[PDB]
């Protein structure tokens, strides 16, 4: 009952879709063939409110991997499993002010936030200590399936292989973290990076990602099934981190124009959450210079200019 | 707004006693005019957007708006000129370092209007081409309109000490001048003098609470009802305060309180609850990082008790 | 004598001069009109051996300001007056590794070396404490006249006026040093900066600068007059500093190719010292991208390639 | 003979040795037991002139590993085999001004100098591209045997095993270099790091290291055998690099006090070269805060205070 029209709202959504469809685009990957095979013409939007209302426009049935949209999810899982005090004992909560792949730590020799690469690696290490990687992956997959309301969540072996054979910057970051002793006692760095690469290669559709964001919007209760999947503290911390450093150094400027918790991925996916209202996923393979889809950014700006929100 | 300014005032009056039982740290000691206030001073003022007021403690002792004037001067500049002209010279993103760091962003511009360089540049943008007397008169009239004709004054004793001890500010000003970060036809020394004058404007907790309430209301003074600021100006000011209001601590603050708050070196915390109220907390004691211990404790207790956030 | 013949050597120097004259050049000043009015065709070389032997080629009678070639001389004056332990109580003796006009101090909150701008400002603050600028300038000028063997040393007021109204970076450095308590007790920063600007404006010809370089190479004894002007410790420390960080971030590369104590100024001047052998001055307004005279650098490279020295 | 008496010189050497023997010492390793098993009382000095004159006092027949004293040797080998213009195409020649194990490159995305860890890794990569590690090790060992005049040069398997499983900072540096494509085409980073660890574990005696330094002092001609082992350009570049950044950030300060090309290892070894005169090795397990032997530094300071040298 939060938006009891879903007729003019969807009309405006389609209008914004058509308006943003006119954008040319940009380079997508230019470094690997796995992400360079997607044609730039693909562009889809999926909206899911906190009541179960759903609306998909464009091509929302084409699966794509969650490159950087899984960091809030893994952080929420870690917080729910362990607790805020324990999970923030190893990582910070302030924005670094530099690029996401820079090799440096704060004054406490800890990663600045769970959104940067080092913070993501540490948070991945924190999950299910002293267990085989297969069990960790099964646990994360079942958690994602429960969070998405039993929608389509799958694995992309080719993408995982490409990342594991191309991502040596993450290996440098992991070795640097191991040297500074930022990991919990009794962990294997190579296995941690393998699990991180496996997590980054999980693929979803636009509707499934919209439901996943709507779960965070609702406050840990799935809008479809109604089952409690996350504690309120985990959702609150995830939203705070996404609002603070969701888009890295650009994030603050984003908060100046859109002012919503959103996360951007390499695969051209923008996952945004309007708290107590709804969640959206916008997929557009073409990317701009700083690693964000031009169509997704244009759609978000047009939406925040149209409706009040913010 | 609050149909319980009776029991709500009781909650405020119990958080006041909860935060009073603290020892804390130092006061300031950088200028003699601020290392004089007794550590036991502790006051809270609250003004809702509907005009209801409530104060408890030492809310009638004037104190300088050392670093709490940056949001107000930024709002004045944006209202006078506009968002696109104001941000043509300063950025809108956090720097990730201390407020007095001598470095610019990738575009050779100050990172945000909250650091010292950004504050100086924004000060350079107010009432261009006029002498300092008229600039100060304009700013004081704007502040009087902002506070609903409450107590706003000037502390010359603080201004003289601050003016002769701002070596870092002079270095920042010369660095900005060398990098061509100022509008054409500006005297840097006069800009720094006007900055020192602005930092020395003193208010009580009542007037600061009214200013926070009028920021919460959207440019409309809760008491008088006169529109003083444009919606764009107050929206941008709130966004900047939420993003980088507490400098490198800001994110952590947003992790716990999640409200737009600004902290001064005179032990003042000006916090805004949008569409709800505006509050001012004064406690001259400061911790190791530069915030009042009593004010921070009060903010944490308030956000733990009431939902807000 | 150091050069038993001094006839073949003069022919070699002349042919090196002719070879270096063929260079085109670059920009000259671009920041002040006093140093930007010099025509690129000016190119002169002066040589003075430690035994008094002299040789001048080209237009060496045109005065020019000692912009940044006065730092070794002022450091030598300060060390001779005060002592190594007192002088280095305020400045370091190690290269910074960054640009010369960078605003940062070492781990001890002191200037890295007396060759960067901050170190030079501190050093000129250390000279003749407790006296007004007139007597300071008189003392420095008498010391320079003693160093040059009563050759031509003068003051360029137009250059001084141009500099004192355009040194914003120097003012920022001075205020930064004042804040960090890097100055001796009882000093006026503005007066120190004015004295620094006055010192940078002292002008000489190639002959006087060659005599100064020969005095440094001789161990404090002026080759012409034969009277001591500097203590051995002062000249040794000055030579060590010039070899270590004489050319700022390029210095090491210079030591990789030439391996001699050389100091470069923004007025197209190269002061070269061959210890126990001679001292040379090369003047060419044409400057390169990094702030060195193209003709002077070419002459130094060709000279070190031809003769052994070192 | 460059030293005609060689009787008073040895007497002064013994006096300096006795004077330095009174130093207390400091922590040696405190992180591994392999380097912590050496008793602090060990202290030896060996001197070899360019005429084949040898003199050693102390425990000069106790083998110890060449930890950081092998970087000049490997750089000289690479320059002699390949050429200066090709060797410096991948590494710089300027001091970085920071710690020796910092993860950053210069403005050209190259290691600052061959003395830092990244420069050493790249230099090791430059040697014998596309060849098995056994052949590379045999070539390096035979080159060291020829340079040392067929003295004792051996391998320490325990040290190599301990280093290859503890130095993750080197792995981080190698992965960072591989990300920036600082390596030559067709190289394996893991094999390069294994070869680097093997090279760092080569052990010698004080007498053999003294002969090794005297070979560089003589100018590529072994003082004992008389056979040409290195080109003059290689030894000149090695001496220039050692003088510029032999002791990393402290190096400049060293040049202010001692002013000689010296290299210091973490195994408590100082290898110093007096050009055209002699070469010395000083071994002392006791180490100071910045990673240098206290007895070695004190001996170098006393030696430079007693004789002129420089």
């Amino acid at each position: 009952f939060v938006i009891p029209d879903f007729m003019s709202f969807t009309s405006h959504i389609d209008e914004l879709y058509e308006s943003a469809k006119k954008q040319s685009g940009g380079k997508v990957a230019d470094y690997i063939p796995q992400l360079a095979k997607f044609s730039p013409d693909l562009w889809g939007v999926s909206v899911c409110t906190v009541d179960g209302q759903r609306h998909s426009i464009g091509d929302t049935k084409v699966p794509f991997c969650l490159q950087s949209c899984v960091k809030p999810l893994k952080y929420a899982i870690a917080v729910n499993d362990l607790g805020t005090e324990y999970v923030h004992r190893y990582v910070g909560k302030e924005p670094s002010g530099l690029r996401f792949n820079k090799l440096f730590l704060n004054e406490d020799d800890k990663p600045h936030n769970p959104m940067v690469n080092a913070g993501a690696i540490v948070v991945t290490s924190l999950i299910k200590q002293g267990v085989n990687n297969a069990e960790k992956f099964d646990y994360v997959m079942q958690f994602l399936n429960k969070m998405a309301g039993n929608e389509y969540v799958g694995f992309s072996n080719a993408t995982f292989q490409s990342e594991r054979e191309s991502g040596d910057r993450n290996f440098a970051i992991g070795y640097y973290l191991k040297e500074k002793k930022c990991f919990p006692e009794g962990t294997d760095m190579v296995g941690i990076l393998d699990f991180y690469f496996q997590l980054c290669s999980i693929e979803v559709t636009c509707e499934s990602a919209s439901v996943m964001a709507a779960t965070l919007a609702n406050g840990g209760f799935c809008p479809i099934t109604g089952e409690r999947v996350l504690s309120p503290e985990a959702v609150r911390n995830t939203l705070s981190l996404m609002h603070s450093c969701g888009m890295y150094d650009f994030s603050g400027q984003f908060a100046f124009h859109v002012g919503l918790p959103a996360k951007s991925g390499v695969a051209g996916g923008i996952l945004l959450v309007v708290p107590n209202v709804m969640g959206m996923m916008c997929w557009s393979p073409p990317l701009d210079k700083m690693g964000n889809s031009v169509k997704g950014i244009h759609f978000c700006h047009d939406l925040v200019s149209l409706c009040n929100f913010h």
